C-alpha cells in the first residue's frame, strides 16, 4: 500500500511514545478502505490488532447516539424541539419541561455535569438525580459537555421509538449503516476478538456499565466497521430514513470558537490548521462550559477515551477522505488530532 509509509511515519512515534499495546487505523480515500494494523489486542495473548479487532470508542459512541436520535426525528417519533419530558413521564414536573432534546444532544441544556456524580447508580437514583437537578445556565447558553445530556437524549430518542436503546442499535440501526460488528453488549462469538484496554499501570480493564453508559460511551467496534459508517457520512446509505438520519447530524447548531456543534459530530471549515483542530478539541472545551455562539468544506470528528482505550474519527465528505484511529491506550487527545491532521493533509494533496 502506497498510503503505509504516510500512515506508519505519523502512527509510530505515536506506539513508541505512548507505548501504547495495538492500534488499529483505517483511512478511506477515493471509495477505498486502508486498514493499518500495529501491536497486540491483549497482551496476555499476543494476539495481534486486525481491522476486525473490537475497542473501546468510548465518547465516539456519541455519534452512533445522536444518529439514533437523528432516526427518530425522521421518522417522526420526536423532534429536537420537544421538550425532554414529552418522552419521559418521569420528568414530568421538572425543569426539563422546558429544555429540549436538541439541547440534551448538544450539551447545552444548562449545565449538565460531564459525569453523573459517582453515588449515581440505579435506574432510582438516576431519575431522582435529573428531577433534583438545578439548572447553572439558562438552557442554549453554554456548552458543558455531558454524559448524563446527550445519555438521556438517546435514552429517551430510543423511547420515543418504543424499543430498548441496545436492542433499536444492534438490531436496527447499526446493521442499517453497514456495522454488523458493532456492540453495546459483545456477545459471546465475538469476545475472541475484543482488545484489552491498558491502563498507566499496564493493567488490562474493560469499561463497567454505569448509568447511560450505553448511549454516552458504550460502543465497542473494529476498524472496519466504523470506517463503514465514515463511509456511510461521505457516500451514504441504501436506507432512505437512515440517509436523511446521518445528514442532520451534519448540520451546525452553534459553535465554540472555530469547532461548530452538531448532533454528536463536531465539526471545522476545512482545510483546518491543526491549531483550530487542538483548541476545539481542547481540555477548556472539553471540561469547562463554554458560550454558545451562532454556528460557522467541511471536517467533522469525534474524540473517544475509556479506561485503556483511545478513539479518534475524522473525515472530510467534499474530498471523500476520512480516518479511524482505536487504540488500547488512553493516549492524550493532542497527539491523535496532530497525527490525524498530517495523515489527512497527506491524502488531500
Ligand atoms: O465518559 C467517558 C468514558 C469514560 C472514561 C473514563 C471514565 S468513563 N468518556 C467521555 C468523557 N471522558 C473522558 C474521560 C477520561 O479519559 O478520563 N472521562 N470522561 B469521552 O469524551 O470519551
Ligand atoms: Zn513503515
Ligand atoms: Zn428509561
Ligand atoms: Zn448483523
Ligand atoms: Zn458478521
Ligand atoms: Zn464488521
Ligand atoms: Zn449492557
Ligand atoms: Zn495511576
Ligand atoms: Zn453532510
Ligand atoms: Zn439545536
Ligand atoms: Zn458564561
Ligand atoms: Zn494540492
Amino acid at each position: 500500500d502506497p498510503l503505509r509509509p504516510v500512515v506508519d511515519a505519523s502512527i509510530q512515534p505515536l506506539l513508541k511514545e505512548h507505548r501504547i499495546p495495538g492500534m488499529a487505523v483505517a483511512v478511506l480515500k477515493d471509495g477505498k478502505a486502508h486498514y493499518f494494523n500495529y501491536g497486540v489486542a491483549n497482551r496476555e495473548s499476543g494476539a495481534s490488532v486486525s481491522e476486525q479487532t473490537l475497542f473501546e470508542i468510548g465518547s465516539v459512541s456519541k455519534t452512533l447516539t445522536a444518529t439514533l436520535g437523528a432516526y427518530a426525528v425522521v421518522k417522526g417519533a420526536m423532534q429536537l424541539d420537544d421538550k425532554a419530558s414529552r418522552h419521559a413521564p418521569w420528568l414530568k414536573g421538572s425543569v426539563f419541561d422546558s429544555i429540549t432534546m436538541g439541547e440534551l444532544a448538544t450539551y447545552s441544556a444548562g449545565g449538565l455535569p460531564l459525569q453523573f456524580p459517582e453515588e449515581v447508580d440505579s435506574s432510582e437514583k438516576m431519575r431522582a438525580y435529573y428531577r433534583q437537578w438545578a439548572p447553572v445556565y439558562s438552557p442554549g447558553s453554554h456548552r458543558q459537555y455531558s454524559n448524563p445530556s446527550i445519555g438521556l437524549f438517546g435514552h429517551l430518542a430510543a423511547s420515543s421509538l418504543k424499543q430498548p436503546f441496545a436492542q433499536l442499535m444492534e438490531q436496527t440501526l447499526l446493521p442499517g449503516l453497514g456495522m454488523h460488528h458493532t456492540y453495546v453488549n459483545v456477545p459471546k462469538q465475538a469476545m475472541a476478538s475484543y482488545a484489552y484496554g491498558y491502563s498507566k499501570e499496564d493493567k488490562p480493564i474493560r469499561v463497567n456499565p454505569g448509568m447511560l453508559a450505553d448511549e454516552a460511551y458504550g460502543i465497542k467496534t473494529s476498524s472496519a466497521d466504523l470506517l463503514a459508517f465514515v463511509k456511510a457520512n461521505i457516500g451514504g446509505v441504501d436506507d432512505k430514513a437512515l440517509q436523511q438520519a446521518i445528514s442532520l447530524t451534519h448540520k451546525g447548531h452553534y459553535s465554540v470558537g472555530g469547532m461548530t456543534q452538531g448532533l454528536g459530530w463536531e465539526s471545522y471549515a476545512y482545510p483546518v490548521t491543526e491549531q483550530t483542530l487542538l483548541a476545539g478539541n481542547s481540555a477548556k472545551v472539553i471540561l469547562e462550559a463554554n458560550p454558545t455562539a451562532a454556528p460557522r468544506q467541511v471536517l467533522f470528528n469525534k474524540t473517544g477515551s475509556s479506561n485503556g482505550f483511545g478513539a479518534y474519527v475524522a473525515f472530510v465528505p467534499a474530498r471523500g477522505i476520512g480516518i479511524v484511529m482505536l487504540a488500547n491506550r488512553n493516549y492524550p487527545i493532542p497527539a491523535r488530532v496532530k497525527a490525524a491532521h498530517a495523515i489527512l493533509a497527506q491524502l488531500a494533496g
